Order: structure tokens, then C-alpha cells, then sequence
């Protein structure tokens, strides 16, 4: 078991590299949650509901989640505008984080390894998507050099368990 899960922010913790989907078709979030759990082997888990539907978020105890941790996506707020970005936490540990224009997460990666996060933003995040706005270190100069801290937040939604 390594905390590759949980990240620092100023004085919060949050749960990070969450497995995030989302129903389809016919199927209904509940359903498509437990199709989830079930598949992992994870009793963690925590519904968000935003205005074009809902999502959910499954943990990984392996990487330190526990339950009652705020999920850090479920905490940045969603305005209309999607985003994703690099950014370093508080704790040795590096974020790629990426929402649609629906609201829907799509990426949420924590790393130990910078190159490893940088290497991830540019070989799948940076340009997967058309994001409104994308950020990353001044030294990736990829959109702006913006600290997570420097995003708006919410009250987050905690992990749940089975």
C-alpha cells in the first residue's frame, strides 16, 4: 500500500486518481456505479451530480483511500467551462486533472514523478480534448502557470463505503 491517492492542498486532503465514469444508454448511474465496483473489488465509492447528469467516482484503498475523504474533482467547481491542467500538490505528488464541457470527469491522475505527470498531460490530456482552459508550470508552458489552490472550490463530496 503506497498514498499515491491522497493529495495535500494548503490544509486540505483530498482523495486523487479516482477511476470516474458515468451511465450510458439505458443504464442508470446506479447500476453503472455498482458494474464498477464490482469490477475493482472497491467498497469506496461517492456519487456527484452536475446539471447534464451524474458520475461517479470509485477508490483504491491500495493507494490510500479511505472512506469519508473529499474527492478533490468533486471539489473544483464547474462554471460551464471545461479545463485541465498539471499541477504540482503540497505533498511531493503531481495532478493531471481534466473536466468536459458537460461537466464530466475525464481525467484525475496523481503521479510521485514529475516527468511521469508531464509525460501523461502531453501524451494524452493537453491536447485529448478542446479545452476552454488548460494549465501547467510555467517551466511545461502549456495554457497558464496556475496553482490548484488558485481554482475555485466547493464543498466536495467523501467516499462513501459499500
Amino acid at each position: 500500500k503506497n498514498n499515491l491517492g491522497v493529495a495535500v492542498i494548503g490544509s486540505k486532503q483530498y482523495a486523487v486518481n479516482l477511476l470516474w465514469g458515468s451511465s450510458q444508454d439505458t443504464e442508470t448511474t446506479n447500476q453503472a456505479l455498482n458494474k464498477s465496483l464490482t469490477l475493482m473489488s472497491s467498497k469506496l465509492y461517492s456519487v456527484i451530480g452536475r446539471f447534464q447528469g451524474e458520475q461517479f467516482a470509485v477508490g483504491d484503498k491500495n493507494i490510500g483511500h479511505k472512506r469519508g475523504q473529499v474527492t478533490l474533482l468533486s471539489a473544483i467547481d464547474f462554471d460551464g467551462s471545461s479545463f485541465c491542467g498539471l499541477f504540482p500538490a503540497d505533498n511531493e505528488l503531481w495532478l493531471v486533472i481534466g473536466v468536459d464541457k458537460d461537466g464530466m470527469v475525464h481525467f484525475d491522475k496523481s503521479f510521485h514523478s514529475k516527468d511521469d505527470a508531464k509525460k501523461f498531460f502531453f501524451d494524452h490530456v493537453a491536447y485529448g480534448y478542446p479545452w476552454d482552459r488548460t494549465y501547467s508550470p510555467s517551466d511545461v508552458g502549456v495554457g497558464e502557470s496556475r496553482s490548484i489552490s488558485e481554482l475555485s472550490l466547493i464543498k466536495g463530496k467523501k467516499l462513501k463505503e459499500k
